[PDB]
């Protein structure tokens, strides 16, 4: 039997293609091989290349891949392209992944979507428990775009419970420019600093912090972002700094780091840059987030036999007959993935349950000192250090 | 057209630019006003936008004009009224999270003065702000901005 | 008070070490200090002289 999925991804002119669409070649190629699930039904797909920061073209691609015919529809990541694809999807009852955070309208009536990143919602609640752990009175949240104020909805809203003063800066366009800003944070004799951008952009602020000469014993800092092993710690580990981050990669499982030296090789067949101060051999998380998505959608077909994927129509509103089924066997499944455990939020669709775990940078490099859930709250071995009798 | 249903807008653009027109006013909600927004601007008619919605700030599109007052000069304006009225703690309330998209700049103010802020959301129904005016009067502050 | 290769060594891992703060000031006997980069030290407030 055969089954196609719809992909769609923001490609890059030159060079090779985006890593999710790496990870998603070699996600279905890996599920091609090894049959532990799927016997009897092999799995095919369609990539498109769409232009970047565009939604007209992306539902052109969605009218395409749905007269052509697909199963379910893997988003693309900018944010008004994902509301067009989870428009047309919805109107066609097409079952929808998105891998990458998007601006939930309140007010949305759709039903037809999930999406595997983490919530930002627990997030900031994650590192409400981090600055509430570590007793500060003052931070400063810097971010880069204005939608991370979306993302740090609770940060800015936990003064009104707490004693926590807060202040709030905001990166320029130009990257290379923070040395105003930095002057800045200098100036205002702030030591306890919550960054949130992405993994290039922290290691760009990192290096011009080097260069501003600010990271020493009395600063702090939080970064928001997933990707923190994606940074080197070579110009930073001796220099006696506090850096501290979130992971979602269970790296200590040991078929993790065998999909880790799996996707090494075609990560070293894309070319490094050593002027970004990036780590290269590492897996982005949104790769594994598309990994571990067509993953789970993969155990949720398995269950269902009947799968027929019919050529439906941009121009009708014929909806798919099995859609509604689909979705509803989609939205409870408990995949095991490199993302720890799947669970979605029935009540939404959100990936609100995960177990992240906190990472710090010491002498011998970024270690993991402890774990955060959501219904635990944050338990660590630092915390549990002196447990006497 | 339809409440929040961008393939619904897109297929009444597409319809209405077969039919043939000039320009488009387009709808009130920001995600089915940006699809509307890259329909023209690909197709090369105006848009022409009466709501404010959010900019993307990396969006090369060219074809649209908007009539809503830009946010940043009405926060800039908000933070004259309150630097005239001479002001320690405020308590801006919201209720929509876009709202803090438009009051960007007053949250960024503690960074130029010495402003107390709390910032307090509206719940998702509507009848229910009695909760949030009595933490608003247990908190013990009055300068308050909605 | 060192050669201008050492000391550019010695920079080096000073700023690995992070010592390139404001409270920092160093004093070099050797004669070529404008052999030195003075581009990665010249923003962190330290006094080279
Ligand atoms: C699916 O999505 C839902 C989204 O609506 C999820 O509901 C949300 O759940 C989280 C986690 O439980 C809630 O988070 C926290 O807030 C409560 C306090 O709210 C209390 O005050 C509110 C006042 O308006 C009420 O609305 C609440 O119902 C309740 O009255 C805290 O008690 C929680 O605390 C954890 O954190 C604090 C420190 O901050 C500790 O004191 C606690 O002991 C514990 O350590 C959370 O902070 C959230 O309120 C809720 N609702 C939303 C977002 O609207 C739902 O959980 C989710 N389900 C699954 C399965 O994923
Ligand atoms: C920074 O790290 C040192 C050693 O790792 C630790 O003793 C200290 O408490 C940390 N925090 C601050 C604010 O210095
Ligand atoms: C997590 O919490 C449990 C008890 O709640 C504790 O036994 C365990 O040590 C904690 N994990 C770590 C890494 O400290
Ligand atoms: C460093 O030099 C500045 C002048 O630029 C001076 O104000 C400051 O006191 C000096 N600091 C030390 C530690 O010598």
């Amino acid at each position: 039997h055969v089954l196609r999925f719809g992909g769609i991804f923001e490609y890059v002119e030159s060079g090779p293609m985006g890593a999710e669409e790496l990870a998603f070649r070699f996600a279905v190629n890996t599920i091609n091989r090894n049959r532990t699930l799927l016997p009897n039904t092999t799995l095919t797909y369609d990539t498109q290349k769409i232009n970047l920061y565009d939604s007209f073209e992306a539902s052109k691609k969605a009218c395409d891949q749905l007269s052509l015919g697909v199963a379910a529809i893997f988003g693309p990541s900018h944010s008004s392209s994902a509301n067009a694809v989870q428009s047309i999807c919805n109107a066609l009852g097409v079952p929808h992944i998105q891998t990458r955070w998007k601006h939930q309208v309140s007010d949305n009536k759709d039903s037809f979507y999930v999406s595997l990143y983490p919530d930002f919602s627990s997030l900031s609640r994650a590192i409400l428990d981090l600055v509430q752990f570590f007793k500060w009175k003052t931070v400063t949240v810097v971010y880069d775009d204005s939608t991370g104020l979306i993302r740090l909805q609770e940060l800015i809203k936990a003064p009104s419970r707490y004693n926590l003063r807060l202040k709030i800066r905001q990166l320029p366009a130009d990257t290379k420019d923070a040395k105003p800003l930095l002057k800045e944070m200098k100036r205002g004799k702030e030591f306890h600093v919550i960054f949130d951008c992405s993994h290039e952009m922290a290691a760009g602020i990192l290096k011009q912090a080097l260069a501003m000469g600010m990271m020493t014993e009395y600063y702090h800092y939080i970064f928001t972002t997933l990707d923190l092993f994606a940074l080197d710690v070579e110009p930073y580990r001796y220099s006696g700094v506090n850096m501290t981050g979130f992971r979602i990669l269970n790296t200590e499982n040991t078929q993790v780091s065998s999909i880790i030296e799996k996707w090494s090789m075609e990560r070293l067949q894309a070319p490094p840059k050593p002027d970004s101060g990036l780590l290269d051999g590492f897996m982005t998380t949104d790769a594994a987030l598309m990994y571990d998505a067509v993953h789970v959608v993969s155990v949720a077909v398995q269950q269902f036999p009947q799968m027929t994927v019919s050529s439906l129509q941009c121009n009708r509103h014929k909806p798919w007959r099995f859609g509604t089924r689909f979705m509803s066997l989609i939205k409870e499944a408990h995949w095991e993935g490199l993302t720890g455990r799947i669970t979605f939020n029935k009540t939404n669709g959100l990936r609100t349950d995960f177990d992240l775990d906190v990472i710090s940078l010491k002498e011998e490099g970024l270690e993991k000192i402890g774990t955060w859930d959501p219904a635990s709250g944050l338990n660590m071995t630092e915390s549990q250090k002196g447990k006497p009798a």
